[PDB]
């Protein structure tokens, strides 16, 4: 799942959406997510998509820490601040713009890193 670059978009996710999640929490029961994959068939449709991998906050927060910080007290145990985002590979390098813009449309979607 290692992309190069020139094709990959990085779409983040609102955070009141739960696109991973198949089960949320109801009336003390889990249940069906009904959002869920809505984003992710949205992107895996585009036919200049290649693949479209989940990168949960909680992945990127330990991989945050990886990359130099530790004595970053000021943020961390202070409610993890990043965004659920899809890692998208486009076919050509021409399709990113045209993805990434589209990705922006789609409900449930904060932001897009062409």
């Amino acid at each position: 799942t290692d992309i190069e670059n020139n094709v990959r978009v990085v779409v983040y996710i609102r955070k009141d959406v739960e696109d991973n999640s198949q089960t949320i929490e109801k009336e003390g029961q889990t249940v069906t997510n009904n959002d869920y994959h809505k984003v992710y068939d949205s992107l895996k449709n585009m036919s200049t998509v290649k693949s479209v991998t989940f990168s949960s906050k909680e992945e990127q927060y330990e991989k945050l820490t990886e990359i130099m910080g530790d004595n970053w007290k000021i943020f961390e145990g202070d409610a993890n601040p990043l965004y659920d985002a899809y890692i998208v590979e486009a076919n050509a390098p021409n399709d990113v713009k045209t993805i990434a813009e589209d990705a922006k449309k789609i409900e449930g979607v904060s932001e897009v890193q062409d």
